[PDB]
């Protein structure tokens, strides 16, 4: 998969921050959630951080304040820096024994649509790579992207590392963001309008990602979105103000204890089930990949899988026809898997990639 190194440039580590990411010159967080922040409170990085005082962690100014709210991070305080989106910004790299000084230029580019991811170009003396974190971009998105541009023309990219969550050609099409979004939307919409005790549960994973569309249906449809805790966003309004802890709502997305079994579940996580001691309506809505093949066509993004439960489409990563097309347009010298998909390995995941490639 990603262990926090490129090729190019070994003094940085991204997205990984045990084992040989304990010797980093700089470090990069693309976003916020357990996956892409593993060892970034251990002990041994601590100590690290004490012995080298001219080491620091960059990331978006959403990723900032996110991390910034939580008690276990509150250590990186003095040497957390953001980077302003699409303001190529220069860093210096020193070798804290001897007095080798680096520099690079860092770019910092939206990802898709979660709260403070970004992708990280970066330029120095080694050429210019692309690591993209978890992503999904628009139809034509990247190509305008003026920050990946050079005369009119696509950068010079030696390496891509990029998200291969979907790096099959089984998984060629997903539904778009909007298609997506429309589809619960309408959903939650014929529920809840139908009385003041018909609600919605929407059964997300316990990850940053699910806010677009827990503001965009608040928005829609005036009601605040039932979360366990929203204080990550208290200085941030835009979000802030779609959610709520109060579970008097016609919209949840609550959670169980983690430790809980699928199975055990019996009702809304919050133990909510009358208002006036007449009994809540609940549908539980599960946000869910779906895919379609090469030569398919698309279905409906909402799967009814029972009297009162739906599955709808919804993906954090790109398609492989999305995969393709991004790399394509790249055209790198060479493109490195992030993630390997579950059926299959990292070698046949290269050569998937390879003919997209100039080397
Ligand atoms: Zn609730």
């Amino acid at each position: 998969s990603f262990e926090g190194q490129m090729a190019e440039y070994p003094t940085i580590s991204i997205d990984r921050f045990d084992r040989e990411n304990l010797r980093a010159r700089a470090y990069f967080l693309s976003h916020c959630d357990k996956d892409h922040m593993k060892g970034l409170r251990a002990p041994t990085l601590k100590r690290r951080l004490e012995c080298s005082l001219k080491v620091y962690l960059y990331c978006s100014p959403v990723t900032k304040e996110l991390l910034l709210t939580s008690p276990k991070y509150r250590f990186w305080k003095k040497r957390i820096i953001s980077i302003e989106i699409e303001t190529p910004t220069q860093i210096s790299l020193v070798d804290e024994a001897s007095g080798e000084k680096e520099e690079i230029v860092v770019t910092l580019l939206p990802a898709g649509h979660c709260p403070g991811s970004v992708m990280f170009l970066f330029q120095g003396n080694n050429g210019t790579v692309l690591y993209t974190g978890d992503f999904r971009l628009a139809q034509g998105e990247a190509a305008r992207m003026e920050l990946l541009h050079s005369g009119g023309r696509v950068k010079d990219i030696q390496s891509v590392y990029l998200d291969t969550t979907f790096c099959d050609p089984r998984f060629y099409q997903i539904p778009s963001r909007e298609e997506c979004l429309s589809g619960v939307l309408e959903l939650v919409r014929s529920w809840i309008t139908r009385s003041p005790y018909h609600v919605v549960w929407l059964n997300c994973k316990a990850a940053y990602g699910y806010e677009y569309l827990f503001t965009n249906l608040s928005e829609e449809l005036g009601v605040q979105v039932h979360v366990n805790k929203l204080d990550m966003f208290r200085n941030m309004p835009e979000i802030l103000h779609h959610l709520t802890t109060d579970r008097n709502t016609q919209i949840h997305a609550c959670r169980h204890p983690k430790a809980e079994e699928y199975f055990q579940w019996s009702k809304l996580p919050c133990g909510i089930t009358s208002r006036n001691r007449i009994p809540l309506h609940i549908i539980s809505i599960k946000p869910s990949t779906m895919w379609f093949g090469e030569r398919s066509r698309k279905t409906n993004v909402i799967v009814r899988t029972g009297e009162s439960s739906y599955r709808a489409c919804f993906s954090f990563h790109s398609s492989y026809s999305e995969i393709k097309d991004f790399l394509s347009y790249l055209c790198p010298v060479n493109a490195y898997p992030n993630v390997i998909p579950v059926g299959t390995t990292m070698d046949k995941v290269v050569e998937i990639l390879k003919p997209l490639c100039r080397s």
